DNA sequence: GGGGGAAGGATTCT
DNA sequence: ACGAATCCTTCCCCC
C-alpha cells in the first residue's frame, strides 16, 4: 500500500565499541575524545556513553569541561578506523536483510522492507530478529525505528534511544505531523529552527499555512519542498545505496599561524593521509580548507580537467593556501584538504 | 532569457 | 576550545 522503512542506529556507537574491546569497562563512564594537541587536554568529546552523558559529558564539549563534571571517568583517544571496520561488519549483516539498503554514515542506515514483511507486526519482528543478531555477532545493542518513510524511520530511533525499538504507524504520523516540534524534524537544524519560529511555525503542519514562496525565500526551496511533503504525509525518498563523493583530511596546528612556511607541514601531513585513503580513487578536484582563529572557515580549490596526483596536489594545495592568507587576514588554527570528483 | 558549470560559503549531523 | 553531504548565491560563457 506503501513502503516500509526500517532504520538502525548503533547505541552511543564510538564508545560502546570501546567496552566491547575492553568490557571491564562496562558501567564505568567513558568517554571518547578527539585531542587537538594544542595543550593537555585540548580537544572536544566525540562521544560518551549513557553513565556519563547523564551528567552532561557529551559529543561536543570540550575534554577541559567534561573533566571538570566526571574527573574520574575514563577517557580514550577515539580510533576511528577501529569502528569503521566494527561498523562494515555490522553493515554486512543489515544486508543481509534487504537489498535496499542505504549507509547513511558509520553507525546508522536504512533498509527498505517493503517486501520482506506484511503489516508492522512482522515489521517490528524483523526489527527483534535484527537487534538479537547484531547484539549475539558483535554485542552491540542498537535502536531500530520503523515507519512510511526514512525521515520518520528516523523519528522513532531517536523517540526509543537507546536499545529501543519502535514503530510509528501511519495514524500516530498524523499525530506527530501536528505535535512534533519542527525543530525535532531530521535536517532542521538551530539556523531553521529559528527561521521558523520568525514565520510562526513551531510544527510541521503550520508550513501548510504559509505561503510557498515566503517559505521558499526565507530557508530555501529545497528545505520548503521538503517540509511541506512531510506535512503534506507525502514524503517518499526511496532507500538507495551512497557512494563516498569525498575524502579529505584537517588537522589543528599546536599555534595559531599566517606563516607560510609552519603551516606546510601540516598541510602535506593533510594530503598524505588523504591519498592512503583514497584508496584506488583519483580526483579531478581539490580543495583547501582552513579554519580561523575565530573557528571560522575559508576554502579554496580548483577541478582540474583530468585526475589529481600527489605531486599535483602538493604544488596546487600550496597556491591554494597562499590564495587564503593573502584575502583573508585573520590568522589560521586548522589546516587541511578535501579531494572529490573522483574519475 | 535560459542552460551548464564552477567557486565559495551556509547548514546540518553525527 | 574535533569527516562529509546537500544546498544557496554569485559569477561566467554562451546560444
Ligand atoms: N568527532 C566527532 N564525532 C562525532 C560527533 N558526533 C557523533 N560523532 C560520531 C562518533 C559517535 O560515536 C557517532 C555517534 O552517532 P550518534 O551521534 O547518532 O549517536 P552516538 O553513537 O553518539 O549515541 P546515540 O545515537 O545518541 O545513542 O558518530 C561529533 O560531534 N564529533
Ligand atoms: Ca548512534
Ligand atoms: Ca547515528
Ligand atoms: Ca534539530
Ligand atoms: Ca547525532
Amino acid at each position: 500500500h506503501h513502503m516500509i522503512v526500517l532504520f538502525v542506529d548503533f547505541d552511543y556507537f564510538y564508545a560502546q565499541v570501546e567496552e566491547v574491546l575492553n568490557p571491564s569497562l562496562k558501567g564505568k563512564p567513558v568517554v571518547v575524545c578527539v585531542f587537538s594537541g594544542r595543550f593537555e587536554d585540548s580537544g572536544a568529546v566525540a562521544t560518551a556513553n549513557y553513565e556519563a552523558r547523564k551528567f552532561g559529558v557529551k559529543a561536543g564539549i570540550p575534554i577541559v569541561e567534561a573533566k571538570k563534571i566526571l574527573p574520574n571517568a575514563v577517557y580514550l583517544p577515539m580510533r576511528k578506523e577501529v569502528y569503521q571496520q566494527v561498523s562494515s561488519r555490522i553493515m554486512n549483516l543489515l544486508r543481509e536483510y534487504s537489498e535496499k539498503i542505504e549507509i547513511a554514515s558509520i553507525d546508522e542506515a536504512y533498509l527498505d522492507i517493503s517486501d520482506k514483511v506484511r503489516d508492522y507486526r512482522e515489521a517490528y519482528n524483523l526489527g527483534l530478529e535484527i537487534k538479537n543478531k547484531i547484539l549475539e555477532k558483535e554485542k552491540i545493542t542498537v535502536t531500530v525505528g520503523i515507519s512510511k518513510n526514512k525521515v520518520f524511520a528516523k523519528i522513532a530511533a531517536d523517540m526509543a534511544k537507546p536499545n529501543g525499538i519502535k514503530v510509528i504507524d501511519d495514524e500516530e504520523v498524523k499525530r506527530l505531523i501536528r505535535e512534533l516540534d519542527i525543530a525535532d524534524v531530521p535536517g532542521i537544524g538551530n539556523i531553521t529552527a529559528e527561521k521558523l519560529k520568525k514565520l510562526g511555525i513551531n510544527k510541521l503542519v503550520d508550513t501548510l499555512s504559509i505561503e510557498f514562496d515566503k517559505l521558499k525565500g526565507m530557508i530555501g526551496e529545497a528545505k520548503a519542498k521538503y517540509l511541506i511533503s512531510l506535512a503534506r504525509d507525502e514524503y517518499n525518498e526511496p532507500i538507495r545505496t551512497r557512494v563516498r563523493k569525498s575524502i579529505g583530511r584537517i588537522v589543528t596546528m599546536k599555534r595559531n599561524s599566517r606563516n607560510l612556511e609552519e603551516i606546510k607541514p601540516y598541510l602535506f601531513r593533510a594530503i598524505e593521509e588523504s591519498y592512503y585513503k583514497l584508496d584506488k580513487r583519483i580526483p579531478k578536484a581539490i580543495h583547501v580548507v582552513a579554519v580561523t582563529e575565530d573557528l571560522d572557515i575559508v576554502s579554496r580549490g580548483r577541478t582540474f580537467p583530468h585526475g589529481i596526483s600527489k605531486e599535483t596536489a602538493y604544488s596546487e594545495s600550496v597556491k591554494l593556501l597562499q590564495k587564503i592568507l593573502e584575502e583573508d587576514e585573520r590568522k589560521i588554527r586548522r589546516i587541511g584538504v578535501r579531494f572529490s570528483k573522483f574519475i
